[PDB]
């Protein structure tokens, strides 16, 4: 699959570009993981520990630049780690797949209710650094279709370690210099 | 355990070493889960005496819960022979769905290990346009060989196997 392919390419012309490739790697990761799930947007929230809370960093508002999503910069959505489909992987670590949100207890309406985007379907991972969560990737809506898709789960699982094992690699690497 | 597993994997060790080799072992226990295979193997190449020598080898082990991995320098052949001398000399991907019909496969491992190899997946692990490791899944657990599937997934976490490497070859 060309796809595939085309990421394996990105990921190490991003080694062989960048000082730093953690951050090139994520939204390459998340744009990635975006076309092969099929999801509408996606997040990156930011675990603020020290006040108990996610607040935003990367909010994918359904902009592109020629052919692949730009991303928008922004910390202002902003609350509780005790809330959402968000802090309940802030809090535990879990991979996620929910097939209906408002279904979901825990799933916390407040974003749609200020953004006017309705959320039916959330893929949910942690990013994980030295034994802790410190943020939070999402893909939200499954474009045409009633859920994330068993296979999407899976594919998402395995990014999930794929972002964990970069990040160990990431603080391995800035020890040698 | 998905959750444990993560938090664990981002687990760090002060000892450069420990470190190294802690890594190395996750991402081969990821990988034989992810694509169901019985057993695993990095492979260096030794391109002075134009040779591949294991690294970490398993034997289907186990000292708590997890598998354990031979540390062990003593598979050691030809770059000329196996599926593993194949990928270390062209650096393509292979997958072999049937390994004693294809003529390329070193049946001497098998006949030192006691092991029957059936099936193989072999993946070169390249830093700078060299080929200096392969890493190998062997033997699906629940299928006929490996899909096309698995071998996209394996590719994904060979750069890891890449830079482990790549820092061990630094901290000379
Ligand atoms: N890119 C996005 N656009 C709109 N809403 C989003 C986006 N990313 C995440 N969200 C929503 O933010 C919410 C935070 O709480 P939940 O995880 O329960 O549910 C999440 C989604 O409803
Ligand atoms: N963990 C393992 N246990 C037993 N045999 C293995 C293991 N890993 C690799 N091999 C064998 O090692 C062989 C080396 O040459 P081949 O690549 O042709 O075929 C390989 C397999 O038969």
């Amino acid at each position: 699959q060309t796809e595939l392919n085309d990421f394996l390419l990105d990921v190490s012309k991003t080694y062989f570009d960048n000082i730093v490739a953690i951050d090139s790697l994520l939204e390459h990761i998340m744009i990635y993981a975006k076309n092969l799930v099929n999801a509408d947007r996606c997040a990156l929230f930011q675990v603020d520990h020290k006040n108990k809370e996610l607040y935003s960093d990367l909010f994918d508002i359904g902009e592109e630049k020629e052919g692949k999503p730009v991303f928008k910069k922004t910390k202002e959505i902003r609350f509780s780690i005790e809330k959402g489909i968000a802090g309940q992987v802030a809090r535990t670590g879990e991979v996620l797949n929910i097939p209906d949100a408002y279904a979901d207890p825990r799933f916390n309406r407040e974003v749609d209710l200020y953004t006017g985007y309705t959320t039916r379907n959330i893929l949910c991972m942690p990013i994980v650094s030295r034994g802790s969560v410190i943020g939070v990737v999402q893909m939200v809506n499954k474009i045409s279709g009633s859920a994330f898709s068993k296979t999407d789960e899976n594919n998402f699982k395995m990014f999930a370690v794929f972002c964990a094992l970069a990040l160990h690699c990431a603080n391995m690497y800035h020890r040698i210099r």
